[PDB]
């Protein structure tokens, strides 16, 4: 990356005034900050949002991969 403005300013910060000033290479604000963009795909995408109960009774769901449900194999014997 660039050395302008991918960090915000240590001096504007923790002591208000900057050496440089509006020379500074550092970001004095969000507005002025451009960082290097990191990917944010980091949260769980779910499709399948709540659990399947075809799948937990008789323990097979005729959707499959197609089913809007959380295929969970549930422990306990009838
Ligand atoms: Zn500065
Ligand atoms: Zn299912």
């Amino acid at each position: 990356s660039d050395a302008f403005k991918t960090a915000l300013c240590d001096a504007y910060k923790r002591s208000q005034a900057c050496s440089y000033g509006d020379q500074c290479r550092f970001a004095h604000g969000v507005h002025e900050l451009r960082l290097p963009m990191n990917p944010r795909g980091r949260n769980h995408p779910k499709y399948k949002t709540v659990l399947c109960d075809k799948f937990s009774m008789t323990g097979n769901c005729k959707y499959g991969t197609r089913c809007q449900f959380i295929h969970k194999i549930v422990d306990g014997n009838a």
